[PDB]
């Protein structure tokens, strides 16, 4: 079994039919709407200069609906935003995405195509440490090595005011039961680290740091993956397993279980017509 993060396309296509069959965005969106206004509320007080940075450059859109948010606490005021992301790619759209939009005058873009790790060190290199005044990790901390060193690190960077805010899935969520109860017979990805809030809370409790937890409810629809030969039916599948052609390249032992678990509650919710995983998400918000 290959692991579905070695083939790039394989994983994008599956990362899509993700998205598209699930209330992700619309979860975050909801959070950027109802909650954030009230976090980022003084992020910007007595600054003639907001500083943002965004570790992960995937969520260009969601990157662009904060600082939405942010302008509008602070008319006016110049933003600073910076991003971390090491796929020249994902660069690429994100600039793709910020020229098309009509109005940002206020707001300074910087790429930096690197890891929050090799990023982290080439700045302890300069004497000086820099500091910001707003900075989120959204869905990245899976790809991240040492995690306790990198939340340390960059609540580090945190000027006056300041907050950093970080978005996993949710302990009490389907991915939690289904790592735990099958991660350890999946392909392991040297790269990749099943984490949840859980994981998080237990780290920033030893850390000493002072944080907020809010989890909103989101759900991803796999019914297509109850139809044999169902071609998203098995995208999806791919996804859940992060495992390239689930179906036809694992044990008929496993699909076996599997199929009988997501349907279980614990994992899934059975609804009008439709069967959801839950896609409970986590943010966390920690003080400077
Ligand atoms: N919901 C997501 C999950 C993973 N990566 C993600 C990366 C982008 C934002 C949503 C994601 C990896 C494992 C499980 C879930």
């Amino acid at each position: 079994m290959r692991s579905l993060f070695s083939d790039h396309g394989k994983y994008v296509e599956s990362f899509r039919r993700f998205l598209n069959h699930s209330t992700e965005h619309q979860c975050m969106q909801e959070f950027m709407d109802k909650k954030l206004p009230g976090i980022i509320g003084r992020i910007g007080d007595t600054k003639s200069e907001i500083k943002i940075l965004s570790i992960g450059g995937g969520a260009g859109e969601i990157d662009l609906q904060i600082l939405s948010k942010v302008q509008a606490q602070y008319p006016g005021v110049c933003i600073n935003n910076e991003v971390v992301e090491p796929s020249a790619e994902q660069i690429a759209k994100y600039k793709e995405l910020v020229a098309k939009i009509s109005n940002l005058e206020n707001v300074k873009f910087a790429w930096h195509k690197e890891t929050s790790s090799e990023y982290q060190s080439r700045m302890l290199e300069k004497k000086e440490l820099q500091k910001w005044d707003f900075i989120h990790m959204i869905q990245m901390l899976y790809y991240v090595k040492d995690i306790p060193a990198t939340l340390k690190f960059f609540h580090s960077l945190l000027g006056t005011n300041a907050k950093m805010l970080i978005i996993v899935v949710s302990g009490s969520s389907g991915w939690d039961k289904l790592w735990k109860k099958y991660g350890s017979r999946f392909p392991q990805d040297d790269l990749c680290q099943y984490i949840t809030s859980d994981d998080l809370t237990q780290m920033l409790d030893n850390l000493g740091l002072k944080y907020e937890c809010y989890d909103l409810l989101s759900t991803m629809d796999i019914s297509d993956c109850f139809i044999d030969g169902n071609e998203n039916g098995d995208l999806l599948w791919d996804f859940l397993t992060e495992t390239c052609n689930f179906n036809a390249t694992a044990p008929p032992d496993l699909r076996a279980e599997l199929g009988k678990d997501l349907q279980e509650p614990e994992f899934s919710a059975k609804k009008e017509g439709k069967v959801l995983f839950n896609n409970t998400l986590s943010f966390i918000v920690i003080e400077a």
